């Protein structure tokens, strides 16, 4: 309103809606999102994610807080990849882009990392495009800064220790998230589309195995751990990602182990032997 020219509702987000809006002052365009209730000790936290700038990670140009309202004010770009998965579905993402865009959110999300910052909700929709061929996370940090939020909120990228109830987040929920989203550009189909905790937790069971003290030392003590979860085998990841080859089998293996220590982490991933032939390839972008 005072400070935007115009302002487009552009979807439903986390924590509130998301506006495409043009700067008064500059004639930018920007993704604004409001932040549906502000606490004192989220401004500030979130207030120091505007110093985290790095290619592959959402620029937060600006957190505004005028009229006892939060709004968060990104760098805009074009197209999601959930929306750009659906758009390729007939023919699939191409291979050497999906290497790309992995490779691209491994870097940011090692970036983050190494600045002690999690996402804790990475899901296609805050994946970012542009024409150029890059790929940018979108909302690290505000997890931590926010807590419980206040439409569904898809489970299908959730690490297993949280749907068992741990109220410790690691690094390795974001790498159990990017697994899922690297099976699903590869396959075109979600890998653990639950609707519920339980259904997500016994999708990931059944393709998985259940998991066990041999696998997961602790498992058995998580908070929402039953004795009675049914025992399901686990698959070959031939069967779940075909037809993606035993480098791009092995790494996504080290990126869904169950106990979050063993899983790889973004910087040993960029060193695994799938991206030794990686490149940048320009995107088919129909905005
Ligand atoms: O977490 C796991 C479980 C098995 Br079995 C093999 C690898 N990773």
């Amino acid at each position: 309103m005072e400070n935007f020219q115009k302002v487009e509702k552009i979807g439903e987000g986390t924590y509130g809606v998301v506006y495409k809006a043009r700067n008064k002052l500059t004639g930018e365009v920007v993704a604004l999102k409001k932040i549906r209730l502000v606490p004192s000790t989220a401004i500030r936290e979130i207030s120091l994610l505007k110093e985290l700038n790095h290619p592959n990670i959402v620029k937060l140009l600006d957190v505004i807080h005028t009229e006892n309202k939060l709004y968060l004010v990104f760098e805009f770009l074009h197209q999601d990849l959930k929306k750009f998965m659906d758009a390729s579905a007939l023919t699939g993402i191409p291979l050497p882009l999906i290497k790309s865009y992995l490779f691209q959110l491994l870097q940011g999300l090692a970036f983050c990392h190494s600045h002690r910052v999690l996402h804790r909700d990475l899901k296609p929709q805050n994946l970012l495009i542009n024409t150029e061929g890059a790929i940018k996370l979108a909302d690290f940090g505000l997890a931590r800064a926010f807590g419980v939020p206040v439409e569904v909120v898809t489970l299908w990228y959730r690490a297993p220790e949280i749907l068992l109830g741990c109220k410790y987040y690691s690094t390795a929920v974001d790498i159990w998230s990017l697994g899922c989203i690297f099976a699903e550009m590869v396959t075109r189909r979600a890998l653990f589309p639950g609707d519920s905790e339980i259904d997500q937790l016994f999708r990931i069971f059944r393709t998985l195995g259940t998991p066990d003290e041999v696998v997961w030392p602790g498992v058995t003590s998580m908070p929402d751990y039953k004795p009675s979860f049914p025992k399901w085998a686990r698959q070959d990841f031939s069967k779940v990602v075909p037809p993606l080859d035993e480098d791009g089998r092995s790494l996504l293996s080290q990126m869904l182990h169950y106990d979050p220590n063993k899983r790889i982490s973004a910087k040993a991933a960029l060193a695994h032997p799938f991206f030794q032939d990686v490149t940048k390839p320009v995107p088919h972008l129909r905005l």
